[PDB]
């Protein structure tokens, strides 16, 4: 995250860390025993780490998961990032408390112009390079749909939004890939895509997380 805050230890007590020996994306805890993150953040071998704030220091609040499956979107494009959304099930139930907690997912897709919370471990500079260990969050509006088609033209689909800041300096990053988009207390985005972090008139792109509803439900239901 550039241009954002730090948020405070498990006040986002949905987000997760995806673990393969080193923190390489955030998901977004939807239940017990399911995450939810971006199908290019795929990799085998993926430990759920929740209840993180420092992800570099075992502080006391953390449960760490080993994935039993992971299930990248039946249509997921890794050319277009097209259905950039993966569901990851835990081998065991997370214990819920006031530290892990889940995240709805929604009934209506957001809004243009809502503020959202986006938040993840990723790099916070726009120029260069620094991971931070404890988390940072970043509060971003909706872009209408015409205004992220002119930043990105021939590349924005239905199932993507734009979110943040068209003048730069505030924006999702590399290593927040997966994490979560809420506004309004859902789960409406997914950390996706975007030219470089934080530059101006190329505003971050999320999954749009309420035209997959049916899928995350049919496939919970099934797994
Ligand atoms: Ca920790």
């Amino acid at each position: 995250i550039v241009g954002g805050y730090t948020c405070g230890a498990n006040t986002v007590p949905y987000q997760v860390s995806l673990n393969s020996g080193y923190h390489f994306c955030g998901g977004s805890l939807i239940n017990s025993q399911w995450v939810v993150s971006a199908a290019h953040c795929y990799k085998s071998g993926i430990q759920v780490r929740l209840g993180e704030d420092n992800i570099n220091v075992v502080e006391g609040n953390e449960q760490f998961i080993s994935a039993s499956k992971s299930i990248v979107h039946p249509s997921y494009n890794s050319n277009t990032l097209n259905n950039d959304i993966m569901l990851i099930k835990l081998k065991s139930a997370a214990s819920l408390n006031s530290r892990v907690a889940s995240i709805s997912l929604p009934t209506s897709c957001a809004s243009a112009g809502t503020q959202c919370l986006i938040s993840g471990w990723g790099n916070t500079k726009s120029s260069g390079t620094s991971y931070p260990d404890v988390l940072k969050c970043l509060k971003a509006p909706i872009l209408s749909d015409s205004s992220c088609k002119s930043a990105y033209p021939g590349q924005i689909t239905s199932n993507m939004f734009c979110a943040g800041y068209l003048e730069g300096g505030k924006d999702s990053c590399q290593g927040d890939s997966g994490g979560p988009v809420v506004c309004s207390g859902k789960l409406q985005g997914i950390v996706s895509w975007g030219s470089g972090c934080a530059q101006k008139n190329k505003p971050g792109v999320y999954t749009k997380v309420c035209n997959y509803v049916s899928w995350i439900k049919q496939t919970i239901a099934s797994n």
